[PDB]
């Protein structure tokens, strides 16, 4: 189970009341980023789609549908709770990485995660 893999630094609270649960449905707007500062990925529209139509990720939590650094995060957090999430390679895509999705091998990967609703 432990120590985790992964640390979290909260950057806005949440409402510290409606917490994720394993088999929860969860709506999230993230940005992921390497060491050296570069931007990844993000699902955070610019402009004019930024409430237009953009959709947040959705993902049932705590059944590996996602890098296990973010499940277990994710059950840590509140509604609301915007988080910064430095990953270990070993909870994030291993030693290998991830080269067809630009991940290098044996990187942390830094994600800021907004949890925006839960089913
Ligand atoms: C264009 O953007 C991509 C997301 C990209 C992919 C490449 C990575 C760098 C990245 O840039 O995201 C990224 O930033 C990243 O590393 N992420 C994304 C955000 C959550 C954390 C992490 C992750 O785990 O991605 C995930 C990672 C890449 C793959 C998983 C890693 C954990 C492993 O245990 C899983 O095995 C199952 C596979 C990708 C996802 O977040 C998507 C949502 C989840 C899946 C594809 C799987 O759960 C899949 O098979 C079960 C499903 O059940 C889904 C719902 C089926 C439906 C049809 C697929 C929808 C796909 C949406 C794809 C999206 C939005």
């Amino acid at each position: 189970e432990g120590p985790p893999k992964y640390t979290k630094s909260i950057l806005k609270k949440g409402d510290k009341t409606n917490f994720p649960k394993k088999g929860d449905v969860v709506h999230c707007w993230y940005t992921g980023t390497l060491p050296d500062g570069t931007v990844f990925d993000t699902n955070i529209q610019t402009s004019s789609k930024k409430k237009k139509n953009a959709k947040p990720l959705s993902f049932k939590v705590g059944v590996g549908k996602v890098i296990r650094g973010w499940d277990e995060a994710l059950l840590t957090m509140s509604k609301g709770e915007k988080a910064r999430l430095e990953i270990e390679p070993e909870w994030a895509y291993g030693k290998k990485g991830q080269p067809d999705a630009k991940i290098p091998p044996n990187t942390k990967l830094i994600f800021e995660v907004e949890l925006v609703d839960i089913d």
